[PDB]
């Protein structure tokens, strides 16, 4: 089919569905927009939001509804049922953690304590029970990579940006990370895609 | 399988799991524990969150993760991979609206205006572009019921908890509602589950 992903130009909410394309060896386009263009495109969006996957003038919308869609039945997807419950559940928690951050708050002073308590109280937790569940496995879920090794890999970027020293107790994550990046078809986007903080 | 749902006493994340359990006449226990019992429990989990659906005695976590496992190969799944998306879509739309207020904010009137804030100025915009989605059509996705239109139907009893005119320039959202609730299996168990508030 023909794809076009819009998002921001940053990693963000898109980035998971990236990397799928990426890993799958899929043609896509990858349409950023400019903020400049963003409260006029804001009005032609189902539910006002991004990112955005169109397949044959279809729209799609929701990032993890299209990454599951695009992963179905394929290695990323998870080998059984109850697997592919796993992996949804991972993404889901991950997921939960990166939307309590206030990404559009106005007032800085606000979100730097917002982010910082996050980051300090909560990011730790969840740390702590991502390596207990991974143990000393090699992946998330299952015998190899699923896309929630992906989206364990893209939401710890974004938040060692903010907290450089958030894996110091957790090689093991910090080892999976690698995992995936050591993918060459990742390895390969990773190299490729834009440059940006987020 | 034996069934075990556990969850606080409302009917809150674990009401979609219900719903399908109800409509696939499928036993389960369900388990609704006082927040006295919490704390204990809480440290058993591997991630510390409710509702869990305990399978044969193995964890299961994320609410809407496993509604999808229990909905996967039957008629509320959507019936294709694009059908299941677009069911996954609205999915998230809803719960990524109800996520958004603050439920357990120690700090009532940053709570209780931020609930002002969402209910009046977010949630009618919401609405719209639900009603729009849905175009006239008989339910949310394709030509019968999913579990999409169920959680449509448990969200906005929620909602209309706190904002009793939600759907008054929504008739066919009220339409909808109606429809959800007279499936029989649906009927049955609305009529039969604890009132609780939320
Ligand atoms: O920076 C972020 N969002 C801004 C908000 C303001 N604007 C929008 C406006 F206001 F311009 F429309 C530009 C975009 C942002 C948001 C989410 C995540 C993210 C989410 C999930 C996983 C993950 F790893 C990262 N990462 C960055
Ligand atoms: O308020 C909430 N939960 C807390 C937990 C402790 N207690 C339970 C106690 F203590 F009362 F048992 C009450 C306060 C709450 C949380 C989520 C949702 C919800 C989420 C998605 C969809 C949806 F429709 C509803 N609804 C209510
Ligand atoms: N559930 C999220 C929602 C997407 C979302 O809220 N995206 C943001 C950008 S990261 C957006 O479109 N916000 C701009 C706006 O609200 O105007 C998803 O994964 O798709
Ligand atoms: N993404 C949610 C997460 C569940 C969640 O945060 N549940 C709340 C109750 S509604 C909870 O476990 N609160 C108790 C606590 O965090 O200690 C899901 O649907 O499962
Ligand atoms: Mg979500």
């Amino acid at each position: 089919p023909n794809y076009k992903l819009t998002y921001f130009n940053m990693r963000g909410r898109a980035e998971i569905i990236r990397y799928i394309f990426a890993y799958l060896d899929i043609q896509y386009e990858d349409h950023r927009i400019e903020q400049a263009d963003w409260p006029e495109i804001k009005s032609t969006l189902p539910f006002g939001k991004i990112p955005i996957l169109e397949v044959d003038g279809l729209t799609l919308h929701q990032s993890l509804a299209i990454a599951r869609y695009l992963t179905k039945n394929t290695d990323l997807a998870g080998n059984t049922e109850m697997e592919q419950c796993h992996v949804d559940a991972i993404v889901d928690t991950l997921d939960d953690f990166m939307s309590c951050f206030p990404w559009a708050e106005k007032k800085q002073d606000v979100k730097e304590q917002m982010f910082n308590e996050l980051l300090t109280y909560n990011a730790p937790h969840l740390m702590q029970d991502l390596d207990t569940y991974l143990g000393g496995r090699e992946w998330l879920i299952g015998n190899s990579v699923t896309w929630a090794d992906f989206y364990w890999e893209i939401c710890s970027t974004t938040l060692l940006v903010f907290k450089p020293d958030l894996l110091d107790n957790h090689p093991r994550l910090v080892t999976l990370r690698k995992k995936v990046q050591a993918i060459p078809a990742v390895a390969n986007w990773i190299k490729r895609r834009p440059q940006t903080k987020l």
